[PDB]
């Protein structure tokens, strides 16, 4: 049993691992019924892990929203870092999609309304996420789709981007990266809208809109297709087709912007 502030956890209760973080289920030391998740360094990548957890604290201490994973407390020292975070009892969207195969349009709408709410706050604060993918969309059941609450997670790659500036750091997951990102170009907040389009498309169809054998293959594909149109099933509703066509636009200047996204007809219906 380890303690971090008024919280505790055991390393027996592993609920996630990646190259740059390990997450354990834990609880409040006084109110044992209050569940939390404690994110820790992965010692196999100590320096980068330490950097990314520190960045996540910096960003999440400024973001409070029902559709963003909460940061209850944290502890940073010279040689260790811990985050005490919201425990999402439904796991991730990736596992949910694997089980369901595809989601209904109505479920996609409910989830995307929530993602949109979170994105409105990121956008108003001038923050870009840069690692949106189903593994980083968590679910919480307060077990039918109307009651599922979605939370964007894993803000270790997120940054402030001033509205007249562009980012250029290569980060994210290649299958969810906007063309401009994977092509090593400058990008802005609209890169995350491409990622969201990709997630929506994957929920609808069970596949990636642009399949490739490797990251390199995907990049070459984007490079050689200056006009790029996703294959959308004919049976798709007209508003969802319109949303996907506008999000999955190769050239960022032309892509759907945040105001259009937040007010898109698909999200009313
Ligand atoms: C804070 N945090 C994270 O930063 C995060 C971010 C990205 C990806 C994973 C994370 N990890 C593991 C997180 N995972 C959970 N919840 C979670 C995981 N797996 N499960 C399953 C399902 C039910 N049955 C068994 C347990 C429940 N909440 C918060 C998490
Ligand atoms: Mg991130
Ligand atoms: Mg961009
Ligand atoms: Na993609």
């Amino acid at each position: 049993t380890e303690t971090v502030g008024k919280f505790e956890f055991s390393r027996k209760d592993l609920i996630g691992h990646g190259a740059f973080a390990v997450v354990f289920k834990g609880r409040h030391r006084e109110k044992h019924d209050l569940e939390v998740a404690v994110k820790c360094i992965n010692k196999k990548n100590l320096a980068k892990s330490q950097t990314l957890l520190g960045k996540e604290i910096k960003i999440l201490k400024e973001l409070k929203h029902e559709n963003i994973v909460a940061l209850y407390d944290f502890q940073e020292m010279a040689n260790s870092v811990y985050l005490v975070m919201e425990y999402c009892n439904g796991g991730d969207l990736a596992d949910y999609l694997h089980a369901m195969r595809t989601l209904s349009e109505d479920t996609i709408r409910l989830f995307l309304q929530q993602i949109a709410g979170a994105m409105r706050l990121l956008h108003s604060k001038g923050i870009i996420h840069r690692d949106l993918k189903p593994q980083n969309i968590l679910l919480s059941n307060p077990a039918n789709p109307n009651s599922i609450r979605v939370k964007i997670a894993d803000f270790g790659f997120a940054r402030y981007l001033q509205s007249n500036m562009m980012a250029a750091t290569l980060c994210g997951s290649p299958m969810y990266m906007a063309p401009e990102v994977i092509m090593s170009q400058h990008y802005d907040g609209k890169a995350d809208l491409w990622s969201i389009g990709t997630i929506v498309y994957q929920c609808l169809t069970g596949k990636a809109p642009f399949q490739a054998s490797s990251p390199q293959d995907l990049r070459l594909f984007y490079e050689k297709n200056k006009t790029l149109v996703p294959t959308i099933p004919a049976a798709t509703s007209a508003p969802l087709r319109q949303l996907l066509l506008a999000l999955l636009q190769r050239n960022h200047k032309d892509r759907m912007d945040f105001d259009e996204f937040f007010h898109h007809p698909f999200l009313d219906a």
